[PDB]
């Protein structure tokens, strides 16, 4: 299901950032997203690295120290005009999945997805509508591949390869692309983007070759491409 994939994707995204913390003790790794954010420490760390700001933190063990640290993170975001539609400290401290996923998505949008500007876009297209237009424009010439959406259109790997073939034309062979299975095409795309473009592998080939790829995870990964070659 799309939610286990989303947890998955979100977890790697958060970890990529955690380990670049400037402070050693904060350089942590999450195993389960629905446990390892509860105490608020990694949420605060994640906001520290993404913003470069130094945030207060509460050291102890206690239940209400978890709450305090979540509140510091939520308060940070609210002070930056992020609409936390309604989340309490509790939701995160208790490990609620929907809201924990929602909070991470909100952070991904705010910090990563929302700077997407492309030339000749419309005024009130969304930031996802703007990414889409970029993706389309990135493959305008390749022979009858559409990008219509951030799900089914990505399933066979063609889009990703075609995108990477725009400055590593040398590293991928689009011909083999139209001969390869979905899985081969995904692995390759994702392994090329890591080695030669500096793009962390957020998705597994298995997560994407399914009838309905999870829209947020695909957007997270494709945003990451955009960041490497706009």
């Amino acid at each position: 299901e799309r939610d286990r994939v989303q947890k998955k994707t979100f977890t790697k995204w958060v970890n990529k950032h955690l380990i670049k913390h400037w402070r050693a003790e904060a350089q942590r790794h999450i195993s389960d997203l629905y446990e390892d954010l509860r105490d608020g420490h990694n949420l605060i760390s994640l906001l520290e690295v993404l913003s470069g700001d130094s945030l207060p933190r509460e050291k102890g063990r206690m239940r209400f120290h978890k709450l305090q640290n979540v509140q510091i993170a939520l308060d940070y975001l609210r002070h930056r005009q992020v609409k936390l539609v309604n989340i309490r400290n509790d939701d995160i401290a208790d490990g609620n999945p929907k809201l924990t996923l929602g909070l991470i998505w909100t952070i991904i949008l705010h910090f990563q997805i929302s700077d997407i500007q492309v030339s000749g876009q419309s005024e009130d297209m969304t930031a996802k509508e703007k990414l889409l237009l970029w993706s389309q424009r990135m493959v305008e010439g390749y022979q009858g591949l559409r990008c219509d959406n951030f799900t089914t259109s990505w399933r066979d790997g063609r889009l990703f390869n075609a995108i990477i073939h725009r400055h590593k034309p040398m590293l991928i062979d689009m011909n083999k692309v139209y001969r390869q299975t979905n899985l081969e095409n995904l692995d390759q795309a994702f392994s090329v983007a890591e080695r030669d473009l500096g793009v962390t592998r957020l998705l597994d080939p298995e997560d994407v070759d399914v009838p309905q790829p999870d829209e947020k995870s695909i957007i997270t990964y494709v945003s990451s491409l955009y960041d490497a070659m706009p």
